């Protein structure tokens, strides 16, 4: 199964499923701060759902091990910012990350697999 493109649209498959998720709603667009006016101050690189789609849909992940660094930087912002571990947000963020690991492992493993294939030789 050698295809070197196939991730792309496999990824864009996963995002559909995330967005279809009740547990995205709270990262699909960025952190207002009139709300949390704090945020910034713990974190540095903000990074949303919708930030992902659009940054693939633009040609700027060369591979599924980018894009899988972005949303994990989506559920280690949260984990910084929850002020505990029982909070409704950061508890949408476990099940949403545990998801997320669960259908990205064959894309990766498939990628790779792809390119030791056009490297045989
Ligand atoms: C449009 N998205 C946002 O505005 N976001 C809000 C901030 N955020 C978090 O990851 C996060 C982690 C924990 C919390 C809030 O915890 C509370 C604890 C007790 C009372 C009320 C809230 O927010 C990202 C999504």
């Amino acid at each position: 199964s050698y295809d070197i493109q196939a991730w792309k649209k496999q990824c864009e498959e996963l995002l559909n499923l995330i967005f279809q998720c009740e547990d995205s709603e709270p990262f699909r667009q960025p952190v207002d701060l009139l709300e949390y006016p704090d945020y910034r101050d713990i974190i540095d690189t903000p990074m949303d759902f919708a930030t992902v789609r659009e940054t693939l849909e633009a040609g700027n992940y060369e591979s599924p091990m980018e894009l899988c660094k972005d949303v994990r930087l989506i559920f280690s912002n949260s984990k910084a910012y929850t002020p505990s571990k029982r909070s409704r947000i950061y508890s949408m963020s476990l099940r949403l990350s545990a998801f997320f690991e669960e259908h990205i492992s064959s894309v990766l493993s498939d990628y790779k697999s792809a390119l030791r294939f056009h490297k045989r030789n």
